[PDB]
């Protein structure tokens, strides 16, 4: 049952090594996961053993190749709970995911009157495309408000979703505030409006059970590289009679059933989604990541996140000078500043330290204006990350506040 | 200088391996190439030593991979001889380079009475897109004709073209006949007629040197997967003063500047098209792959492809009852057919002799119906393949000939 991290951290070899002469502590896995051996000995054996292009009815390695992509298709089915295989289309990224929502469901059914519900936490993935779909249609973008603690409640969701709205796109899990939003009572809302959700999980995926009948959303999007997988792919979720009824967002081979000089008809789903040759290595090598964390268990992977989290809010409380942005129940992160010291030069110091944390705006312009700052700073956990290195963390916070008092 | 073929081939180890009792015979390349220990050794160091996002100002992981990433477009630029890293952008592969120009270009630089002229010898990648674009403006899609072994005459380019066409997309070199069509000829009469000329070099690049500046291509597209890099990864080259006159094709994070609740502004290029967390570690890899052709040298690789297309025209003219598709000039494959068997069987039989090829329309049903069939068979070469393994296949053609006459 109980993960056992030395053992969990042994399959890493990213981890083992120095930088700037301290070991490396490693604190920014939501910006990207590190990827255990399991995965990186998947994609060497496809190009050592098994590549070739993939496609029913060819030679021997052809064959392989295409059981490996289709077998990955499956595991993704099977991982996040949907009906189908017709339901999960492999993409490059959660990315171009809420992409091909806005470009192929959006822009198809918005007029002018009708409206695209989002929220000011959203990563800019789920916002630029709605202000682009609803550019193009002559329709209206609405903004639900937060709470002080930077929450949604479901009385400001009921307000702002009309009989106007025809989507709402929400985070499952906010990437800077580490807020779990109720995606599940958010979905009844919108379909009691008449409207669709799209969830972006890109940050819950890697890190919480997924059930996409049980959340009953209408779309879902997530990425491999946050998830212990290959860079470059993703997916995107859709009910079937959703997708059935959208056109696709790009055109060439495979997707195809017959071409004439000016006319052509399209492959079933989900191919009907899937261009020219597809992600063939990152898929198989996604479906070994999943793989992977079912076998550790992603409610145990939760468990240590959680008990991560309450540690290091703990000890964040015991340095002066030092706000934390969000809720007290959260996912496995924190973002932060120091008072007087900007956020890009606490992690350069931290770095001299051994210790990877990200400044910047993480993608949320809109929600640094709303709480009032231009940057923070962002330390994030996962399945590999120890109580021992957040004490590194909160002992080099300490010193880098003495440091630049004592510049000053 | 010369190439040693066996040197070559020892560094590539999945070419060393029986299927069904016989050695391998891979003649499969133009649907994807084979990589050597230098890519696959490039993608094992990267995730075991340096993964991490990519962005300025960022920890020591962090530069690593920036400093990998844009490495690897410089060596992009070089490689095809752009002026600027701002006119390389990285996509997941051909067929989605071709459908940005298709989204970001055309439809926004078409109308009524407008043309886009294309070829029949085109993959569906260079077909469909244009014909969804000339849909949604009420433009003409027209097609330039062939001449009877499968080439193109520069005559009927300028009967199709004229002063109401805006864009010319033509391949390179075709994956069915293996003709090298006259891109840069074709260019002059393109501009000499106010349109732009969009190339499709997924077959060429991998084969024989590119240089966009003497071919004066104003887009040219090509994928990894064929050029022995990973899977999922691809270049659109534009030229610099089109790609700044062209809104995204796709929206999020990376590619802005500034993100207010309902505008907001693009970064320069080329990051303007690429939006969310890049192919990090696929295009790292198509950069070491870059290198190892460059060290044997692309001419050294056509002129033993020259080598072995004369060989096999030859070795299939030996044969009774067989035809060959296309040009007696040709880069390195083999479209073909035996009287009486269909293509399909033909792969089936060979695969049980150790022989992977290809059968079915190869992505250009226009083409099929234009040659009055409705599939094909198709061996293609690359630089680990020998005179050796041609005998192979003519022999086991000869086999197959003899059994299905036997059976019936
Ligand atoms: C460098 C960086 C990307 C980050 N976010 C990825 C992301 C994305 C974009 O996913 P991507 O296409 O894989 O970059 C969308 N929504 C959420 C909630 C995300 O966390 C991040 O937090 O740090
Ligand atoms: C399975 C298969 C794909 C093949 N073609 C890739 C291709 C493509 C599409 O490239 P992709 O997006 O990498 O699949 C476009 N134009 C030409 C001339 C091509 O050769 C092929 O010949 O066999």
């Amino acid at each position: 049952g109980h993960m056992n991290i030395t053992d969990i951290r042994e399959q890493f070899p990213i981890l083992h090594q120095q930088v700037n002469g301290h070991d490396l502590v490693y604190l920014d896995s939501a910006a990207t996961s590190q990827k255990p051996r399991a995965v990186i000995e998947t994609l060497d054996k496809y190009y050592n053993q098994y590549n070739s292009n993939v496609h029913r009815g060819v030679h021997t390695l052809g064959t392989r190749a295409t059981d490996g992509y289709e077998g990955a298709r499956e595991k993704v089915r099977k991982f996040i709970n949907a009906k189908s295989m017709a339901e999960i289309i492999f993409t490059k990224g959660t990315t171009t995911s809420l992409n091909m929502v806005a470009l192929s469901y959006a822009r198809a059914n918005l007029k002018p009157g009708d409206e695209v519900v989002i929220t000011y936490m959203e990563h800019h993935a789920n916002i630029i495309p709605w202000q682009q779909a609803v550019k193009a249609t002559g329709a209206t973008l609405k903004y639900i408000p937060l709470q002080e603690d930077g929450t949604i409640s479901l009385e400001d969701v009921r307000e702002t979703v009309t009989s106007n709205t025809k989507i709402v796109a929400v985070s499952h899990v906010s990437n800077v505030l580490g807020t779990v939003n109720p995606i599940k009572e958010m979905a009844k809302i919108a379909h009691d409006n008449g409207a669709v959700i799209v969830v972006d999980g890109a940050q819950s995926t890697p890190h919480m059970k997924i059930d996409v009948q049980d959340l009953d959303c209408d779309f879902f999007a997530l990425s491999s590289h946050k998830m212990c997988g290959p860079t470059g792919v993703g997916v995107l979720y859709g009910k079937k009679a959703l997708l059935e009824n959208m056109e696709p967002a790009e055109f060439g081979g495979e997707m195809i059933d017959f071409v004439g000089l000016y006319e052509s008809t399209w492959k079933e789903l989900p191919w009907k989604f899937e261009a020219g040759t597809p992600i063939i290595a990152g898929a198989i090598g996604l479906g070994a990541a999943i793989d992977f964390l079912e076998e550790i268990g992603l409610d145990e992977i939760s468990r240590h996140e959680h008990k991560l989290a309450a540690y290091a809010l703990e000890r964040f409380r015991q340095l002066d000078g030092v706000t934390v942005y969000g809720p007290e129940e959260r996912a496995g992160l924190v973002t932060f500043n120091l008072d007087d010291v900007h956020p890009h030069d606490v992690a350069t110091v931290l770095d001299a330290e051994g210790i990877a944390v990200r400044a910047g705006h993480h993608c949320a312009q809109p929600l640094m204006k709303w709480l009032d700052v231009t940057a923070t700073a962002r330390a994030s956990f996962y399945l590999y990350n120890t109580e021992e290195e957040i004490d590194k963390l909160v002992e080099a916070l300490q010193k880098t506040k003495e440091y630049f008092t004592n510049v000053f």
